[PDB]
């Protein structure tokens, strides 16, 4: 499929990792995710799709381990984000402004 | 279930008007904040991490399906050892 | 001059009244936020300060003698062999 | 207890022969690896040591006087007001600087 559904990508990731690390857990997955984000930061390569892939392989598989429906969770939080008020943070991302 | 590209389009359509000069560096900064929240904590928190990780791919122009499949093909040909943190490291 | 233990004491004296039940998990979470800010910065001693304030306080919360722990791990590191990793740091050879 | 500058000097004297052209980017990358190890630990001082070795060497590479920088930021933090965040740490209240 092209583009694949996020669940199909999770399944392809899991088909690779499950024979090798069937009882992997969220904590070790987050630890590896931080390693791979580090590699992306340090990457001198103007384009590094394989380092982005490492980050996404772990983030999508984290969702699998936590039983999270990626489509439902992302759309539910985007709906929350649309209803929120926002201000820019110094790092260039945003932070929401509390209502009640 | 949505395609990864459709979720990228929905994320970008929300953040782009609010943050028109968003960059990979600030996206990575925020991603690290949200991973911290997950450590300290949960589907909506996982959502925060994925919203930022997928938008980083958008900003870097990475075809997610193609890149993940390419790296999984590399990972299949590698041999692996279990790391102390419970994840793996490939054997050089 | 002030030692790492004295900086830990100064940090603890500031944060403890504000966050009397602070714990390693939230401190690691805040440390990740501040490393992110350092990454995104376009400059930055005060962002480095934010990282070190949290990392030194993490050692305090975990009961770690910073001088002795650093010197003990450096001694382990001297006994290892090292390869250059793609990110520009090193990884020891098993 | 050693001064932070002395610990930085010992760290630098160890790593510089092995990695003389090391940079902040790779040091941050490794720092994140070692923080991850602390998160996943089912235990420890040597893991805390890995984090601090890299965070202090980062300060060296960026030319930061650690004692001066930490004291300057603590002074700023004392003048701020603070709210507790959901992760258990604090975030300063915007606009609350005591003048
Ligand atoms: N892609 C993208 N998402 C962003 C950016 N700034 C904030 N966000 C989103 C990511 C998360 O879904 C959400 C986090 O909101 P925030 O105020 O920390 O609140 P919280 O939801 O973590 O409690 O905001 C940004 O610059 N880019
Ligand atoms: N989902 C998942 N992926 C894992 C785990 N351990 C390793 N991986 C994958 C994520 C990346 O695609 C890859 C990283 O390999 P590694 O030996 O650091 O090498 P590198 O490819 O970063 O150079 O391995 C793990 O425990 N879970
Ligand atoms: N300052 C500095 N320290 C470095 C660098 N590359 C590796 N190190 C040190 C930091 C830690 O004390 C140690 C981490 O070793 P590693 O092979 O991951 O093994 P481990 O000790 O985490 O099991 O190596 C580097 O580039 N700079
Ligand atoms: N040790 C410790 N320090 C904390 C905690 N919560 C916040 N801080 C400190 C660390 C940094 O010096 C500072 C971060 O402040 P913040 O409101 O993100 O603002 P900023 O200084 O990053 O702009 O606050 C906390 O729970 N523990
Ligand atoms: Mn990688
Ligand atoms: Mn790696
Ligand atoms: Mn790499
Ligand atoms: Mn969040
Ligand atoms: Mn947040
Ligand atoms: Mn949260
Ligand atoms: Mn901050
Ligand atoms: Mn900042
Ligand atoms: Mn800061
Ligand atoms: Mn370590
Ligand atoms: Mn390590
Ligand atoms: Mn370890």
């Amino acid at each position: 499929s092209m583009p694949a559904t996020v669940a199909e990508l999770q399944a392809e990731i899991a088909a690779w990792i499950h024979p090798l690390n069937p009882d992997r857990r969220p904590g070790g997955t987050i630890a590896k995710l931080l390693e791979e984000i580090g590699e992306l930061i340090a990457s001198d390569r103007a384009h590094d799709p394989l380092e982005v892939a490492d980050v996404l392989i772990l983030a999508l598989d984290l969702a699998t381990l936590l039983g999270v429906d990626v489509t439902e969770a992302i759309r539910a939080k985007l709906a929350i984000n649309r209803a929120r008020s926002w201000a820019r943070a110094d790092n260039g991302a945003m932070r929401h402004i509390p209502g009640s």
